[PDB]
């Protein structure tokens, strides 16, 4: 038995940490690349390339678990495509809810 694969399409209870629910530049590629990769967290720290504000975000997500290298790669592209319009340097960690949880709960 099995076949379980939902398509959730926003938690609205676990990110409940983040106060980011209000409009701005920040939100529209946050919100855009979370509905596509869908993270089940999503960390997004000031990492500034030298020129102007930069983002660096951490992700949580079990689409990437799949170890789809060019899969991944292909999807992230195809929507920080116009999502990079917006930043001057977008750069992402990739981890998932499995490693993610080591730093969390306990440390490693």
């Amino acid at each position: 038995m099995g076949s379980s694969h939902h398509h959730h399409h926003h938690s609205s209870g676990r990110e409940n940490l983040y106060f980011q629910g209000h409009m701005c530049i920040q939100k529209v590629i946050e919100d855009k690349l979370s509905s596509a990769l869908k993270p089940t967290f999503l960390e997004l720290v000031d990492k500034s390339c030298g020129c102007g504000t930069s983002f660096d975000a951490v992700i949580v997500s079990n689409n990437f678990e799949d170890k789809k290298l060019l899969d991944r790669h292909r999807l992230v592209n195809t929507i920080l495509k116009e999502e990079l319009q917006n930043i001057h340097a977008f750069s992402m960690k990739c981890h998932t809810p499995l490693e993610y949880d080591k730093l969390k709960s306990k440390g490693s």
